[PDB]
């Protein structure tokens, strides 16, 4: 806890130009257009713009403690929106252009956003779930569950049980969920396409499954406004805010940022929505 190693904190942003910008969205959408398998892995800093910071951050929940500072929130967890970017990646697999979607964050977004939890890896953890350590059943709740390192909630399971519920949030020596982790590894390795978002990739082993893309000649896309481990590894870099590059990314698809009707759990993915047709690339 107190000797955990947090990494590279509050290392300098990058901003690329404008120009070059615009050239890289542009570059992104057109290997989502040749992708057979787009896989999306995401971090903290894709919900710094709905007011929770990031950890390795300029204002990073670790940053701020090296410093002596504290975090600061500008929502709670509960009352959080999904981003641009959340909603972005909805719609992305909502029209079978988004194949899997690992997760490192704990804020509950991706679920809340009413992202199907079939196609959604948790590898750390979600503040609002809880699971029964008897039958291995999950509740997706509407408020925080008030502990943090696989600690009984003090609620029992209610399956037609009475199993002690804890949350899943790992602490600092717990291994990693091992359907979450398996599901997660499968997807990374078959995807031709691995997009990374707002994540320095510096924990294992989160931060490594966009490697695995790499291997049989995949393509890796790091959108980060920091440096991140893998940087040297990908195909393409581009510095700047996840919600601008999701933004123009979708416009260049085609695709609407479809309304958030408030939280809503989506337990399994539903067929294809139709999606316009592909460009002529070469
Ligand atoms: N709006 C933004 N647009 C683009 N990038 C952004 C934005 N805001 C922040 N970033 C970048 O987003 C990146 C976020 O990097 P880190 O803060 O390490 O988050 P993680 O999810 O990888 O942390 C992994 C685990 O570490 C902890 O122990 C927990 O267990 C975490 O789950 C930074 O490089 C920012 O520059
Ligand atoms: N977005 C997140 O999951 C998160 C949670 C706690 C602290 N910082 C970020
Ligand atoms: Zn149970």
């Amino acid at each position: 806890p107190f000797t955990a190693d947090k990494g590279k904190c509050g290392l300098p942003e990058i901003f690329d130009p404008p120009e070059e910008l615009e050239r890289k969205v542009w570059e992104l959408a057109r290997l989502v257009w040749q992708s057979s398998s787009v896989v999306f892995h995401t971090g903290a800093g894709i919900s710094t713009a709905s007011g929770i910071p990031d950890f390795r951050g300029p204002h990073g929940v670790w940053t701020m403690e090296e410093r002596g500072l504290a975090p600061k929130f500008d929502t709670t967890f509960e009352s959080a929106r999904p981003t641009q970017t959340h909603m972005a990646l909805v719609q992305l697999e909502r029209v079978g252009l988004l194949r899997f979607l690992v997760s490192q964050n704990v804020d509950g977004l991706h679920v809340r956003s009413g992202f199907p939890r079939d196609k959604l890896a948790e590898l750390h953890g979600n503040m609002f779930v809880e699971e029964c350590a008897k039958c291995k059943t999950q509740y997706v709740r509407d408020t925080v569950v008030g502990t943090m390192g696989l600690k009984a909630t003090g609620r029992l399971c209610t399956v037609a049980c009475r199993g002690e519920l804890r949350d899943t949030i790992l602490d600092w020596e717990d291994s990693l969920p091992d359907r979450d982790l398996a599901l997660a590894d499968e997807a990374s390795r078959n995807a031709d396409l691995s997009i990374t978002l707002g994540t320095s990739l510096q924990i294992r082993p989160s931060g490594n499954l966009p490697l695995a893309t790499k291997r049989r000649g995949g393509r890796l896309v790091i959108v980060n406004l920091q440096p991140t481990k893998h940087d040297r590894h990908a195909d393409l870099r581009i510095h700047g805010y996840v919600d601008e590059v999701m933004t123009r990314l979708m416009k260049h698809l085609g695709l609407e940022i479809p309304a958030w009707d408030g939280p809503r759990v989506l337990e399994r993915a539903l067929p294809p929505l139709p999606r316009p047709p592909t460009p002529k690339l070469e």
